[PDB]
């Protein structure tokens, strides 16, 4: 499983990489939400979990970019207390999950699992109607 | 989408039912886990929302009996702040979510809706799954 994480907080991002690895993932972390997006596109296999603010591009604006690309790429957001209405109006525009700050490690671990089975799912369906529209061409 | 319901208090369980069907849920609520478990297979297209605590089948034991039928038919329990660890727990042992109470409506719609997402998906890629087959055998 794969993960771009992104967050402003040098160390909040450093302990939330260990923990995401330390549970198995494999993960690219990013100061800037712009760096981030250029590596992402609708083949990309994994989730991406980012703080809904940042200094430059916020969480919310690579949200709908994300959302562009590929509604069915999971992004999950980090947010404070004070944004959860944000975050939770962003879930119903098509956002995953969100994480609160501060949260524990195993919640991050649990939060992120839900998404990447949720992407696993989505890229095997892919897969699996790529072999049947190919193997009805071939016929 | 559809939702086996199961909770002990009458009046929690009426607003749960009312905010899923409004949220476009077909809904069949329980007052007893055993009652629920008996209409359950691992051909259910929905998803289960249990109370952890019931004063006779806990949402817990009703937990295991659904992992042994069908561990990618989601189980969301609704638990006390003081079960939570329990509910945490559940989650590491293959519950799908837990929610909090007390809680909101929208918020339960949004945690129901990425489980019956997970089952859309987890049928969709059996569905594919046995064409391949059908037709592979047929030819």
């Amino acid at each position: 499983p794969s993960v771009f994480l992104i967050d402003d907080d040098r160390d909040l991002r450093k302990a939330m990489q260990q923990t995401l690895e330390l549970a198995g993932f494999t993960v690219s972390s990013f100061a800037s939400a712009t760096e981030a997006l250029a590596g992402l596109s609708a083949d990309f296999a994994g989730i991406v979990i980012s703080d809904i603010r940042m200094p430059g591009m916020d969480g919310l604006a690579l949200f709908r970019k994300i959302l562009a690309l590929d509604p069915d790429l999971p992004m999950i957001l980090v947010t404070g207390h004070g944004d959860i209405p944000m975050a939770v109006q962003a879930i119903q525009d098509g956002a995953y999950d969100f994480i609160a700050k501060p949260f524990a490690a195993d919640r991050l671990v649990q939060s992120a699992r839900r998404a990447e089975e949720k992407r696993r799912l989505v890229m095997e369906n892919r897969s699996l109607r790529r072999a049947a529209e190919a193997a009805s061409e071939g016929l």
